[PDB]
């Protein structure tokens, strides 16, 4: 009964005069990531990862 | 009853003057990722994921 | 009963000025993603992925 | 009973003066997506995904 | 019982003097996907999926 | 240049499943005003006003 | 130069399940004043302004 | 140059279940003034302002 | 140069299940006043005023 | 230059459960206000004033 699983609300956000910069060069690069959820039943869940090679 | 599995809401969101700027040569870039959900049931869930070679 | 899978709801969001640049040389960028939900059974299930180079 | 899968309701977006600039070269971009969503049963469900070369 | 896939509603969007500039050199450039929604049952469902060369 | 006097714009506005119940008996009552303006050069300038009796 | 008076812009609003229940007997109700902006030059000036009686 | 008064911008506002009940007998009742503005050169300004008797 | 006089902006905000009942006997009852701005040059500037009787 | 009077910026408010009861005999509340900013040049500015009898 009333389960929540995974579950982002009431979430209250302002940015006045953020300045956000990113040179990349043969990389990976993840920035910004705001109110985000995920459910996973069988597998690998991930937010936000960064890899460079392989 | 009720169940609630990766959700977002009630979500208020305000930017006056943001500024963003890249520069990519040759990579992988995930900027900017708001208010977002899934379901997986059998399988890899990834929210902004950034590789750069194989 | 009202079971709710992968859902987002009562987003509010307000840009007055945002300043949003992108030089990509040979590569793969992913900005502004806002409000967004899937639902994968089978499968893999990615939001707001990038790969530069197999 | 009152099953909700992949949804997105309830959305109020304002953008004011919004300035975007993309310049790309052999690449992958993917800006602005907004309010969207899917439903895959047996497949790979990708929103806003971005390769460069293979 | 009112069952729901995919569904995108409720969505109230106002842009007042967006400007949206995009230069593209032999690539793959998407920008600008709102309120969208599908349904795959049997196969790969993409949304604003961009790649560069095969 | 460029003068601007009471003025409203860029209003979004979603209401899902709102229950707006009135009772009068001999009064006065006044809901629901959403943007609205007006411009009064030599008088009297009421927005939403309620007077019972004189 | 860009004189701005008694301006409202930029309102995103989102209303889910609201319930609103007024009753009254010989007085005065303002309910649910939203997005209202007004300009008097000579004379008074009153929003969502409640009397009962004179 | 760029002079502002009384001016209200970038407000977001989620409400998701609110319940609101007002009885009111030969008084005066104001509620809810949201995102209001005005500007009055020669007189009184009142934004939800209640009298009862006079 | 960029003179801003009663100002209001950058607000965000979220109410889940906010509950309010006021009951009123011949009086004056000012609630919910939210993101309100204005300007009064020669007069008395009442937000959220209440007088009962006179 | 960049001159600034009676301003209210960069505010988020979440409430969750908030529960406001008010009974009123013959007097005055004044309940909830919540950003608001005003500019008094020649007069008496009052914000959530009450009064309760002359």
């Amino acid at each position: 009964s009333k389960t929540k699983e995974g579950v982002v609300h009431g979430v209250a956000t302002v940015a006045e005069k953020t300045k956000e910069q990113v040179t990349n060069v043969g990389g990976a690069v993840v920035t910004g990531v705001t109110a985000v959820a995920q459910k996973t039943v069988e597998g690998a869940g991930s937010i936000a990862a960064a890899t460079g090679f392989v």
